[PDB]
């Protein structure tokens, strides 16, 4: 099994995988307990103990992003979508599919979404009800300044929907300090669970009033929450093994020292990565002042010999799975620095990368 | 870990769980291969090699049922929903939420949906475009006669959407003999995978023409299929470990002798169950002539001492998790006979049941 240097699904600890060796009953109180501990550990992290509720959902994070747009953004609401990358585009496609009146702020891939340009467009038309953005655009690993953007959004009585899939668990987000109606994350990223379940931190009072709003049965967070309030059970088949794994990964996250411990490791991995790759002659697409310690985009070698598909295949053989580029304009590739990986796996990865290239991109 | 005598999530083999000990890359060709083998093994079973395509989906089977109603049933289409149980009700809620013009045939819980009453209502109004039903209502384990109903539906140029979640893998369904536009199943039932992914066998030509129809991004089987045609990849995060488990469970299903081998075991489990429970003084809710070998509903003991929650708890301690009743009118409970369980675990379960009751329901 190669190490996965991707934005998830990623390399998980074996504790994490062990947890899946157990079959649970979805009706069973033990599983009801498991579910509740997961929700409360999650709600603990985001700092939403008083004001929000953690609604878990089957499927990927996109499922839960849609679920949140669907259940919280009303029929008569306009959303500003910030779109500085691929995740941002998905937000646009989701509002459209839900035919939700919406408006787009595309700010190109190499530069952050600014509080400033969010300010002007908001001032224009009080029509807009909601603002939606991605915290970390994994397409390039740009970190958007959410705290600056949240404050600017709140200052205008508009409401924030934050996609924190790639960043939740690793970049500090505190609910009482970053006002939002919805933060969405998933199981298989910075928390280091396996993939297969999403969750939404929704404001208690927004969700309670959202009864009937959702365009979807399966993705109705109000119906989901209400039923789970009542019975402690999921409406529909839960992915039991995924929830257990996430519970166990949450155990490890707490043991290791929480967000700061997870952030320190990733920041360290991010450095070793940039450090070693620079020493190979690689340029990062982003300079350090904007670079999230989640995933690094690197300019492809100019060498007319360079083939990503080749380069990927040789590095796999040496025990490391990298990630393709996602930019239309300049050829690149990506290396994650997250999951159950330390500074020393990073340098072995770069050393492998170097070896792969010497057969024969120069 | 107790044995799960439920309709799933259920007791899985350990081969199945072992498969999850591996992290896969969603972009990785190995995982692309894994995904394709799963789809083709699935498409093989339902007999849809020539006419249908297996679209896999994240989340539970309900997610894929919605996905199929959403992507295949047009804006200008009326659906007849057959509703002889809880699964049937969900179908009604889904068409409503999708605001799909629809109509209901409720036939009570103890008697099958008949080809005859489907015939009349169809003749009434050619408005109806689609018919939807559950093959096995797990609420009672009634088997609906789908072959009789399919033929009656086809005979009227209407189109069938079949929820086969509880029955697929164990009751014979052949595509060239049972005309349908969509059969939906999931990973965590009669196939004995773990839960966490759905799939839809959609008619090749219906799905190809469904471009844009879906009410959902996440649940758009056309967009999902098209993208997977192109890249061999899932649009969004796949639950890699779930797909691997299902692959491995599909391996075992093929080794053991396919549908007939799976059916023989379950029919045998079903007998031992009925056999032993009768010998305790239990009455099944259904007589043998209608009873699917999936799950058995049993009349609760009349004894004013009887408490399901108590009865459940003691049987758990003895290594068996049963299932609550789901009927509004008469008190019952349910015992599954599916998953990785043989005739001899069935009799140990009944013997435990007997023991649990002797402390002190009489």
């Amino acid at each position: 099994a190669p190490i996965l240097l991707t934005p998830g699904p990623l390399t998980t600890s074996y504790r994490t995988r062990r947890a899946m060796m157990v079959d649970w009953g979805s009706w069973d109180s033990d599983f009801n307990e498991l579910t509740a501990s997961v929700c409360q550990r999650l709600l603990k992290i985001v700092g939403g103990e008083g004001s929000h509720t953690c609604v878990p959902l089957q499927g990927s994070g996109t499922f839960a992003v849609e679920a949140a747009i669907g259940t919280l953004v009303p029929r008569d609401g306009k959303v500003l979508v910030l779109i500085n990358g691929a995740y941002g585009k998905r937000l646009a496609k989701i509002c459209e599919v839900l035919q939700r009146p919406f408006s787009t702020l595309e700010t190109e891939e190499n530069v952050p979404t600014t509080a400033a340009d969010v300010e002007r467009l908001l001032a224009a038309d009080p029509a807009i009800s909601h603002v939606a953005l991605i915290h970390c655009e994994t397409s390039t690993g740009i970190l958007n300044p959410l705290e600056a953007i949240a404050k600017v959004v709140e200052r205008h009585g508009k409401r924030l929907i934050v996609d924190a899939m790639s960043s939740f668990g690793a970049i500090g987000i505190d609910a009482r300090k970053v006002p939002f109606d919805a933060l969405i994350a998933a199981s298989g990223k910075c928390l280091e669970g396996v993939p297969g379940m999403g969750f939404v931190f929704a404001r208690s009072a927004a969700l309670e009033a959202s009864a009937g709003n959702c365009h979807s049965l399966a993705m109705d967070l109000q119906d989901q929450h209400a039923y789970m309030r009542k019975t402690g059970q999921w409406r529909f088949t839960p992915p039991t093994h995924v929830v257990a794994a996430l519970h166990e990964a949450l155990s490890q996250y707490e043991e290791e020292g929480g967000l700061p411990a997870r952030q320190r490791r990733y920041a360290s991995n991010c450095e070793t990565l940039l450090g070693e790759m620079a020493r190979l002659g690689f340029r990062s697409f982003l300079p350090a002042e904007i670079q999230a310690p989640i995933i690094v985009t690197f300019h492809a070698p100019r060498d007319p010999r360079y083939r990503f598909a080749d380069f990927y295949q040789r590095v796999r053989e040496k025990g490391f799975i990298l990630y393709p580029g996602k930019l239309t304009q300049v050829e690149t590739f990506r290396v994650g620095c997250i999951g159950h990986v330390d500074a020393a796996e990073m340098r072995q990865a770069v050393a492998a990368i170097g070896e792969a290239l010497r057969e024969l991109e120069v």
